[PDB]
């Protein structure tokens, strides 16, 4: 049975934590990449890592919820920085025909709530806020995001007592070559001028020319639609998030970032404040209008045409935008199923 085989593979690999390209300790920055099944975009991220300055000793953790030869071969080609692969142990690939996959007794995602209650399908009493029922493939990303946040801070042996920041990104992102240069200055700038800052972001989703802006950073209230790429957390920031575990895991939104938005408004004692450059050091390649080759060339052109402005010698805080009161987001749904709630709440308790 291939499914059972994969379960055994994932258990041993998550235990062994084989570190590639290391004979060193992780310091200052570690990257964690959420990976599913888009190797064409992963290849683009890896190319951006290859071209990035100063990261020979930056650990990059790839977190997978899908096993494939192509994906593992891509990551195995990385010879230029420390690499670790970890594997989400409750993926749909490992549990296809039972929760958190699709139990054949589950309610159809679009069966009306009133009909589901009369039918007795097993999750009929737990629709989302729109009266819909769970779809396994739409719940997986939030599960994977919350599991790997716990796993890297608590269960990765090389990160015992780690005192740097961990920067979270995704398989379809592209890093600017000065991203690490800029991160280090951003962190020093946070220590010097923004003690109220909770998190760092490498950039938002927005100029053709970088003149006068590539050296500027803003202090803003964190907002999920703007600041969900390349999010760097301290241990303190992570510990404050897990104080809101039940809220994260029960809030009826299958988006991890919209769920964080709700947390910053409803469960954290203060809104998150983020330090973020005016010129992004991270780009979303999985968005167009996508040919991955087209995306890479356009980003290459934008960054190289602006080469004279990259690697700024000094960063300065230019703007401060402080939200005092804000409406909570509307729920996007997809997260009403108590089994999703309970599995999400279990990650830090199991083993
Ligand atoms: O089953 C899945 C599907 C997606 N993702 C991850 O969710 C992130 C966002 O997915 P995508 O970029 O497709 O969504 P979009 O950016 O279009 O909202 C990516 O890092 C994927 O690797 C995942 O972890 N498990
Ligand atoms: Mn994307």
């Amino acid at each position: 049975n291939l499914t059972l085989r994969y379960r055994s593979l994932v258990y041993q690999l998550n235990f062994d934590q084989t570190l590639r390209n290391v004979d060193w300790a992780p310091r200052e920055l570690v990257l964690v990449v959420q990976v599913h099944n888009r190797p064409e975009y992963l290849r683009l991220l890896l190319d951006s890592l290859r071209k990035a300055q100063g990261i020979d000793n930056v650990l990059v953790i790839f977190s997978h919820d899908f096993w494939s030869t192509e994906i593992n071969q891509l990551i195995a080609g990385v010879n230029f920085c420390p690499v670790l692969q970890v594997f989400f142990p409750f993926s749909i690939q490992l549990y296809p025909n039972e929760f958190p996959g699709s139990d054949p007794r589950d309610c159809p995602r679009d069966l009306p709530k009133n009909a589901a209650l009369k039918l007795g399908c097993i999750n009929a009493e737990y629709p989302d806020s729109f009266g819909h029922y769970r779809e396994a493939k739409f719940s997986q990303t939030k599960h994977h995001w919350w599991w790997k946040l716990h796993f890297v801070w608590e269960r990765v042996k090389i990160l015992r007592d780690y005192a740097g920041l961990i920067l979270f990104l995704e398989e379809d992102h592209y890093l600017a070559p000065d991203f690490y240069h800029v991160f280090k200055k951003m962190w020093k700038l946070k220590q010097q001028e923004c003690p109220e800052c909770d998190v760092l972001s490498l950039g938002t989703y927005s100029s053709r020319s970088f003149y006068g802006m590539a050296d500027k950073v803003d202090v803003k209230t964190w907002k999920s639609t703007e600041h969900n790429m390349g999010l760097a957390l301290t241990r303190n920031a992570y510990q404050k998030l897990i104080e809101c575990t039940d809220t994260f895991c029960t809030y009826d939104d299958y988006n991890w970032d919209w769920t964080l938005q709700y947390l910053t408004v409803s469960c954290l004692p203060k809104f998150w404040k983020v330090l973020v450059p005016q010129i992004p050091r991270i780009f979303h390649a999985g968005d167009c209008g996508c040919r991955p080759s087209t995306q890479s060339a356009q980003i290459e052109s934008l960054l190289n045409n602006n080469k004279q402005y990259m690697f700024p010698e000094t960063l300065t805080i230019s703007e401060k935008f402080t939200v005092v009161a804000i409406s909570p987001p509307r729920k996007n749904g997809g997260w009403g199923d108590i089994r999703d709630h309970e599995l999400c709440k279990s990650y830090r308790r199991l083993q």
